[PDB]
């Protein structure tokens, strides 16, 4: 149908904006930190203490695959980069410390894209 179609390119639109909005959030990481996920060889032990992983690649596989349906789920896996962090990690780390800086920083673009998608439609 022409609907489905016109729903189509307007999921392929907002997957334009995210990936833009995801390139702005990880150049707010320089060290790296949030690029990858967690490694299982070197923390075996990660996932009896975090139950949900997140990661900017694996954030880019699902945006690339269209697989975010709207702002909110794609913020849903942004704050569980952060939030993952900030459990596993003592607040005197270079690691939970620079959550902490990509949340202040994020928060910013968050709040422009939240306007553009309403916005835009």
């Amino acid at each position: 149908s022409m609907e489905q179609v016109a729903m189509e390119l307007r999921l392929t639109e907002l997957t334009r904006l995210l990936r833009s909005v995801l390139d702005q959030l990880q150049d707010k990481d320089p060290a790296r930190i949030f690029a990858q996920p967690v490694s299982l060889k070197e923390v075996p032990d990660y996932l009896d203490h975090i139950k949900h992983p997140m990661d900017f690649a694996t954030m880019r596989k699902r945006l690339e695959a269209q697989g975010y349906k709207n702002l909110h789920e794609f913020e849903e896996d942004f704050d569980l980069i952060i939030d993952n962090c900030m459990k596993y990690n003592a607040r005197d780390t270079v690691f939970y410390r620079a959550a902490v800086r990509l949340r202040d920083q994020g928060g910013v673009v968050l709040r422009q894209a939240r306007r553009e998608v309403d916005s835009i439609g």
